[PDB]
């Protein structure tokens, strides 16, 4: 991890990024801000390229489309909580998840959104925004606070919950056992595995394959070809506070073997990989939790 660029919010007392994407565009990075604002940046000089005003609370979360042409995110506790972005031409807001506090994109054909407002998962068509469907089953329910709904890398199933969905059926196909009281679980972009906090699962057979302690209370990135994972703790759960402590760790993707252990000495707020398996960023705060503001930073590392 060489650092290449480091860069904070342009004319800013303190500093007020939040998170961060790659854009479709090279040598430029988004950037969210604990205003609401989405920012462009060059990511190699720092210079602010492009600033719009998203939200009336911090920016948590921002997801580009592959194409370029779609933007989401999300915020603290303002209303709407997400939304969807139109980024060709005028930039323009294309709909309002209203609830949903976390929302992605599927991932094989980038047709739908899938949003989540607690234990509940909502399904929403692009060009319309019309709810889809709603994913949820009382009986089944894990109630992890911190459930994030997931399409799996075909769009064909839906993490929520702990709940394994078949999209098409809108069939629960499986309950994954609990075993703490936060993480949802993610897919592996494999296609073949799930891993939900420090259990990896098979989705052929719903096998426990892996153990990794490391995992516990952290949310994963994975790199471009799926070879590498990051994760970083979360902060145990006014102005926004860092997400994630002060470390981040890489793991073989193949078998969960530890790469490397990095303590940036400063609390996380995001991490976002290229999609060249070549750079990361990361948003790293100099201030504490006690801090009156936040004084975030963006590094750009080469990996
Ligand atoms: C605390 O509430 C406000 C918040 C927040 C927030 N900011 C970034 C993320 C995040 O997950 N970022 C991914 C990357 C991404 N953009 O999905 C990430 C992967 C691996 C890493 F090592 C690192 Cl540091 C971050 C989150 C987040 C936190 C909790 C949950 Cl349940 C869901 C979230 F999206
Ligand atoms: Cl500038
Ligand atoms: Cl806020
Ligand atoms: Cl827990
Ligand atoms: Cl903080
Ligand atoms: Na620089
Ligand atoms: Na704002």
């Amino acid at each position: 991890f060489r650092p290449i660029s480091v860069f904070r919010e342009a004319n800013e007392d303190e500093s007020g990024f939040t998170c961060c994407a790659f854009s479709a565009r090279e040598r430029f990075l988004m950037l969210g801000t604990c205003t609401g604002q989405l920012k462009l940046y060059n990511v190699f000089s720092g210079q602010e390229e492009a600033s719009y005003n998203c939200h009336n609370s911090a920016i948590t979360h921002l997801e580009p489309s592959r194409d370029g042409s779609l933007l989401l995110t999300s915020a603290t506790w303002s209303q709407p909580l997400s939304a969807l972005w139109g980024m060709k031409s005028v930039f323009d807001m294309k709909h309002s998840f209203t609830e949903d506090h976390y929302v992605e994109f599927s991932k094989h054909s980038q047709d739908r959104v899938i949003g989540t407002k607690g234990d509940i998962a909502h399904i929403y068509d692009i060009q319309t925004g019309n709810k889809l469907l709603t994913l949820f089953n009382p009986d089944l329910a894990n109630n992890y606070k911190r459930n994030c709904a997931t399409f799996n890398p075909t769009d064909d199933l839906v993490l929520n919950d702990g709940v394994l969905w078949d999209v098409r059926s809108a069939q629960a196909i499986h309950k994954f056992d609990k075993f703490n009281m936060n993480i949802s679980g993610v897919f592996h972009p494999n296609g073949l595995e799930v891993i939900i906090n420090t259990e990896i699962w098979d989705l052929r057979t719903f096998h426990l394959l892996h153990t990794v302690p490391a995992l516990d209370q952290c949310r994963v990135v994975f790199n471009h070809t799926g070879t590498v994972m990051y994760g970083a703790m979360l902060q145990a759960d006014e102005r926004m506070k860092s997400p994630f402590g002060s470390s981040f760790r890489t793991f073989n993707a193949t078998d969960y073997k530890p790469i490397a252990t990095i303590d940036v000495k400063r609390n996380i707020f995001d991490l976002c990989t290229d999609t060249k398996d070549c750079y990361l960023a990361v948003i790293e705060n100099q201030g504490s939790m006690d801090a009156l503001n936040m004084d975030t930073v963006c590094r750009l590392y080469e990996v």
